[PDB]
DNA sequence: TTATGTAATACGTCTGTAACTTGTTCTTATGTCTGTTATGTAGTTAATATAATTGAAGGATTTTAAGA
């Protein structure tokens, strides 16, 4: 009874939901990027990995 | 009578046994460390697919809460 009250989706529904998910994801990522210590962490991680 | 010399006898006693004890020396059982292999855990896969499930059955009486 509980799960039958949700309508079934189509292709375009999946596309729209995926677009909403990525929109939220990149909002979160942009929020993280605006932080003075975030970029140095990625930079030092790249510095370590590039040294193999 | 009395010196003398043998003889019984009791007590030290020199030595042979044995107990107490330690050195030390060798052997072995055990605990531990380390290296290798098997076991146990975990993450991922992209035609599409979109309301179970399986039974089960001749019961006969009481008492006690919900519904009206």
């Amino acid at each position: 009874r509980e799960m039958g009250t949700v309508e079934l989706l189509t292709r375009e529904g999946e596309i729209d939901i995926a677009k909403r998910i990525e929109d939220g994801i990149n909002q979160v990522q942009s929020a993280i990027a605006e932080y003075p210590g975030t970029i140095p962490y990625i930079l030092e991680q790249f510095d370590r990995v590039q040294a193999e």
